[PDB]
């Protein structure tokens, strides 16, 4: 089993690690999906989302889409070897011509006939392959605007190639987006199946289109000259109880959704505190608490309102998440206990009577174990990024929060469903903001502790990975927590990326005082309407800062604090909203 969601998977931690232009990047390109030669690994690619929503592609629209991924694939090849042999001799005027063609020899197939890719009707089943051969023609397009004076290209050839790379990332981050909405509607129904697959199209579709999108804008190295490592906060779902179960409950899946947390600033899983319950000689989860904590664990635990019902059929069961690298897996036993039909007093139960909580880690820490273990497998699900080394090494994601979808009492009722339902965050979104000399720090602004009053976090646009923060008036949007290795006495640049229907002023204060509450101005700078006033967010409506002005922390544990300030003499009344995903932060 190499499913394309392991391939995917793998692709993502490339692209998130070793992300900087030369041999290393198209080596591992080729060896990770485009060295393949033949048609059955695309055949995968695209049988996995038609057998999602159960709709073949027509055959020769399937099969003329197959052949030119084949060929996108074999011209990659040939200028990968083109540009290693020029990179044995770099100054050498034949190997730099022989690049030179074969470079625009392959762009020019590949940027021609990404169309079969895009083909009416079957744009959501073709929606993958898009994002792989999307993510190749920019890796090409960062290759020129990088190596264009070194390889032999003119100045006006290497201007006219980044054109194509910006409008590249804007383009096809757009279509990916917008494809994968009317995918996840067209999905939606009503039930418990319903839910079920829906839930699976937006896992699925998170992993194999989503994250690689995230990364698009990386591709353009006249905005990051230097290396940078981006974080990846979205949260995907899993529940067993549900996903396992045989029937379907009618009309539940609007409020199963409900069930999910609102958007929220990113916290650390500390503990999960179970309460089971029990009937006729049946013992299950019936209720559970949470307890978390900031990014950089930056104050005191906040504990989220009790989750189900509080049995005692059993004594409570602490469970620490939070050991190594956190809970990597969940091994679940579900139990469906269908009687003749008696009902209040002989129950209908649909619910979970064990899971083994395995510990991401180099170590031998045993599992967390509530009652049994299961064979309903999360890693079947989210599975590693490598399949090299043991799960516990390679794993994908980090188990980031229990919800639970419940109905009924035990009571009366003649019906019970208590439905864990838990969250996984990916394993780029590091515990702590560290701050990295040598690299373009992105932090996310849900990388946060605290939200001042009148920000929200509003589920984000689809291509930053994560939620953002929106404010309507001028105000303060976050404090958070950062990490530096350096002497206080060290400069640093700073930019945002933004949106805003308005002009604006934002500005970054440094004196710590942790809960926020303090700071000293040290950052000033204008972010320029991006949109117009109720227009939807879309990758043309974000913007760059330049950078910043140099400045520097006052504290190594430092607590910096964003707001936006009215421009003078505007009156105090602001129209339209703000919104700010990421400030990315750089030495000197």
């Amino acid at each position: 089993g190499n499913t394309p969601i392991d391939i995917s998977l793998s692709l993502t931690q490339f692209l998130l690690s070793e992300f900087v232009p030369g041999a290393g990047f198209v080596l591992g390109l080729i060896d990770l999906i485009w060295g393949f030669v033949g048609p059955s690994q695309w055949d995968a690619f695209l049988a996995q989302v038609e057998q999602l929503i159960n709709q073949r592609i027509a055959e020769a629209v399937r099969n003329t889409a197959i052949q030119e991924l084949e060929g996108m694939a074999r011209v990659y090849r040939t200028y990968a070897t083109a540009f290693a042999e020029w990179e044995r001799a770099p100054d050498d005027p034949e190997l730099r011509e022989a690049l030179r063609t074969q470079f625009t020899a392959t762009e020019t197939y590949i940027s021609g006939r990404i169309s079969v890719l895009k083909i009416q009707t079957f744009e959501v089943q073709l929606l993958s392959v898009f994002a792989q051969a999307a993510n190749l023609h920019l890796s090409l397009l960062r290759d020129v605007v990088f190596f264009g004076q070194r390889w032999g290209f003119s100045t006006t050839t290497v201007n006219n190639y980044y054109n194509d790379l910006t409008e590249g990332i804007s383009t096809y981050t757009d279509y990916a987006v917008r494809w994968y909405n009317t995918g996840l509607e067209r999905v939606w129904g009503p039930d418990s199946r319903d839910w079920v697959r829906y839930n699976q199209f937006r896992r699925e579709l998170t992993l194999t289109v989503l994250d690689i999108v995230a990364l698009f804008p990386n591709y353009d190295s006249r905005r990051y000259p230097i290396r940078t490592v981006s974080q990846l906060t979205r949260e995907i779902y899993t529940n067993p109880v549900l996903e396992n179960f045989d029937g379907s409950f009618r009309g539940s899946a609007q409020g199963i959704e409900r069930s999910i947390r609102s958007p929220h600033l990113m916290d650390i899983l500390n503990s999960i505190t179970i309460y089971t319950d029990a009937h006729r000689g049946y013992y299950y989860w019936s209720g559970h608490q949470i307890m978390a904590s900031p990014v950089g664990f930056s104050g005191p635990e906040f504990t989220f309102p009790l989750y189900g019902t509080m049995g005692n059929a059993a004594p409570q069961q602490r469970i620490v998440a939070q050991l190594g690298q956190g809970v990597y897996r969940t091994l679940s036993s579900t139990l469906y206990r269908r009687p003749f039909n008696i009902g209040i007093n002989n129950q209908q139960l649909s619910v979970l009577d064990g899971t083994e909580f395995a510990y991401g880690t180099s170590s031998n820490l045993p599992s967390a174990v509530y009652r049994k273990s299961g064979t309903v497998d999360s890693l079947d699900e989210i599975p590693p990024q490598n399949n090299n080394v043991p799960p516990r090494q390679g794993f994908s994601h980090r188990l980031s929060h229990v919800s639970m979808f419940r109905s009924g009492f035990s009571n009366s009722s003649v019906s019970i469903i208590r439905a864990p339902m838990f969250s996984w965050i990916h394993r780029s979104a590091e515990f702590n903001n560290i701050i990295a000399s040598d690299s373009i720090n992105q932090i996310p602004l849900v990388k946060g502790f605290r939200v001042w009053g009148g920000t929200s976090v509003i589920t984000g646009p689809g291509f930053t990975g994560g939620d953002i923060l929106r404010r309507n008036t001028f105000g303060d949007f976050v404090s958070l927590q950062v990490n530096i290795n350096s002497p206080i006495t060290q400069r640093y640049r700073l930019r945002f990326r933004y949106a805003s229907s308005r002009d604006a002023r934002v500005i970054v204060l440094t004196g710590a005082a942790s809960t926020g509450v303090g700071g000293q101005v040290s950052v000033n700078m204008p972010l320029q309407k991006t949109m117009e006033i109720g227009e939807n967010l879309t990758s043309r409506t974000f913007r760059y800062t330049d950078f910043s002005n140099p400045f520097s922390f006052r504290a190594n544990p430092d607590i910096i604090g964003i707001s936006e300030q009215p421009l003078f003499g505007a009156g105090s009344i602001s129209s339209g909203e703000l919104y700010i995903d990421k400030i990315e932060i750089i030495l000197a």
